[PDB]
């Protein structure tokens, strides 16, 4: 059931930001790891005194990341008078944040009909607010609320290329790298405790509960009308045998925050490929693969969706599969992609659900957890 | 001249550390766009609940890069019970050193006969102390004094493999690159004062000047024993028609640092092609390439020492040439490493001075700014 109640008009998901403290490696090794274009900046080079900004796109999905210069730069600008392209940025924000969590997402932007009609009815409706619309040469509206932890819901509006401010870099620097990956499916958090934040995020959104279908986490997914723009909780469950990987990603974040990006694959074999080549060269590294037990019951479980090569392919990769009712999942999941257990990366890709493919087709993988304790005693053999 | 006063027994530079804010990203780019191995880690995985710290390697040159956790993971632990592996490291003095001047390098290291013995003669002579000598498991001793702006000069000796708690990274996260980097042949700091800064420097190590042979610098050259320990120092000239390089830098780090290492290859040709492969793919940028004239110039002062392909493959790679009276210097540099306009690399090969060949062989490029200058206008033609 889906009673369709978003209190403002959602498009897509727009972007995500990272705060970084030297944007220009992590993103260097972002574009590597991934296969991402450097497709536009802002920073000394564009006039900017404040931050330094570097885009990566892929497909639709868009990677930002900023760290701010000396604040000495711009000790004679003025809010009025900022050379910043992001008006919601704040030096001492920006050094807080990553001295508190390290690397990690500062905004999960979302594109809306009008920035400024969703800021004001968020904070109507119990939104917090983190940084008032502001209208960008008359062209684009930015507007941010926070989500959870010190992660903001960003909302953009076009009246009609990034952001107003920022440059197409030089085609030299721009080399045309693509390992398959297309756009954000869903971003999913962490906190203590699930039940508020879904009160809080469902109350100032109008996000209705995605309907999915021990293992350390309780877990539930906000969704907007067409349910595109997807945005996962998890909670710790305490006094397990193994301790919860949510429990340990607050602790080693200093609490609540982003804690993995899925990013749509149009062939996930190849990105999985490419990504591999890459991971002992500046590339991502991935999680253990699952026993092969795993996927001599992928036969049962998959084999009217997936071939015995297409299987033996998943096989190769580490790759896992989950199912729906509607449709069926492949996934799989980076380490962290930087020196703390908190944030990583899980690459996905669907079958299933055409109408286009309606969201969430296949879930998040649920029946994993189950699967593959079912295939590491049964590997134990 | 060569009055060999040091003041105590230098060995080879030992190793360069970076201060980071997230160091996992800054040590895969580096990998990647330097050829250096990943060889040794402390870490979370290594029972280290203070700092990450990575190492990369490339024949002999050894780069650290080091980040601070939470402190919230150590906040039980004293110094006598730390499980860091750099007991020098603090918590407090790296966020503020990386929120100061951005991602930079923290520690200029070398090996010495007794790193005890180095620190009180240093300190007996003028050194401001940073951190007193530690014995790590009864086999490596290190010390630190101040050298200039934040950065430390490091003592390290050995009773007789990094240090001390550092773990050789697994073999499949080891990928054997290599583009040809063998050693760090010196490490310039930038100061607003070069007259002092030689004062204090020369003072406590007792090394000396290295003779050489308005482009807005003075700089002068600190040398060891044999020369092998190279230390310049610039300074920026005031009221020059382009504004000083340096002063820019010291504006942007927030005052003194390290401006650029310089990394020795065997093949600096292989090196550059390398390395220049990669520069949109994650790696390192180079500074603009001089003009063709540059290079119809170098028959005339570089002909005895390269034939006229070797000259045109350092037309096609943008190598720049210099001769001492002594050997010749071939050399490059990179663009900024990070966001701000502060530290850079250089590659460069040294031809000549045959013994091993002695340290300095060739100068350091003194000669071209003029020739630079020379080819600028007579390009223009
Ligand atoms: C040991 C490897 C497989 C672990 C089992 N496993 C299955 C899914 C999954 C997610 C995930 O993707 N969760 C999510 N995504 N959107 N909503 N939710 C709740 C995060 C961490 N481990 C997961
Ligand atoms: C526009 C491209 C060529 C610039 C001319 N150019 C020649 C050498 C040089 C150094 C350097 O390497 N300096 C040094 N190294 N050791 N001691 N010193 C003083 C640093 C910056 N620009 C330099
Ligand atoms: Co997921
Ligand atoms: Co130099």
């Amino acid at each position: 059931k889906n009673p369709k109640s978003d209190k403002f008009k959602v498009k897509r998901f727009h972007h995500i930001e990272f705060w970084c403290g030297d944007a220009t490696n992590v993103a260097r090794r972002f574009s590597w790891g991934l296969g991402m274009r450097f497709s536009a900046k802002s920073d000394l080079s564009t006039g900017n005194m404040v931050h330094a900004s570097y885009l990566l796109t892929s497909g639709d999905l868009r990677f930002l990341f900023t760290a701010p210069y000396s604040p000495s730069l711009s000790a004679g600008e003025i809010k009025p008078t900022t050379t910043a392209s992001i008006p919601s940025f704040d030096h001492g924000s920006c050094r807080s944040f990553f001295s508190s969590h390290g690397l990690g997402v500062r905004a999960v932007a979302i594109e809306v009909e009008d920035a400024e009609s969703a800021f004001s009815i968020s904070v109507a409706n119990g939104a917090i607010p983190s940084s008032p619309p502001i209208v960008l040469n008359e062209a684009v509206t930015i507007a941010e609320v926070k989500l959870y932890g010190d992660v903001v819901l960003r909302y953009v509006s076009y009246k009609a290329e990034f952001l107003p401010g920022f440059e197409r870099v030089e085609d030299a620097s721009s080399f045309p790298l693509d390992y398959g990956i297309r756009r954000l499916d869903h971003a999913v958090g962490n906190v203590p405790e699930l039940g508020p934040a879904l009160t809080y995020v469902a109350g100032f959104t109008g996000f209705h509960q995605f309907a999915e279908f021990e293992s350390g986490l309780n877990s539930a997914v906000l969704a907007s009308n067409d349910e595109m723009v997807l945005l996962p909780i998890n909670e710790p469950v305490h006094g397990t045998k193994r301790k919860s990987q949510i429990q340990t990603y607050l602790e080693h974040n200093e609490g609540a925050g982003l804690q993995h990006l899925a990013l749509m694959s149009e062939d996930i074999f190849r990105t999985l490929r490419e990504m591999r080549k890459r991971s002992s060269i500046g590339g991502f590294d991935f999680m253990p693969s699952p026993p092969p037990t795993y996927y001599q019951n992928l036969k049962k479980r998959v084999g009217d969706v997936l071939s015995d090569d297409q299987i033996k392919e998943c096989e190769e990769l580490g790759i896992l599969v989950d199912r729906d009712d509607q449709g069926t999942l492949l996934q799989i999941f980076t380490k962290p992609l930087g020196d703390r257990p908190t944030i990583f990366i899980e690459i996905i890709q669907r079958v299933g659900c055409m109408m286009y493919q309606s969201g969430g087709c296949g879930g998040f993988g649920k029946g994993n957890f189950s699967e593959l304790f079912k295939s590491i005693e049964e590997y134990e053999k």
